[PDB]
């Protein structure tokens, strides 16, 4: 314990932005979409992350998120992160 930084790479369209999140298991999954929404001008959105079935798959909740986090520790620290919006 605990977690180690965590990096967000995260594309919309043709723009992608990498946050460095220090102490990931000190975030939540509010935290990080209202970042990613002030950084892109967004107001809804979707966020999608690569698996390790190699499968995007939908981030909605705290819960979600710390799962994904779990895997990133397994990845070199590091989530690929897609959002589109509405
Ligand atoms: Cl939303």
């Amino acid at each position: 314990a605990m977690e180690p930084q965590v990096t967000l790479n995260v594309t919309f369209k043709n723009e992608i932005q990498s946050f460095l999140v220090s102490d990931p298991e000190n975030t939540t999954w509010a935290d990080i979409e209202a970042m990613v929404k002030v950084s892109f001008d967004l107001n809804t959105i979707q966020i999608k992350y690569l698996d390790e079935e190699n499968e995007e798959v939908s981030i909605n909740s705290q819960g979600e998120y710390e799962e994904a986090l779990k895997m990133a520790v397994k990845q070199g620290n590091q989530l690929q992160m897609q959002v589109h919006e509405g």
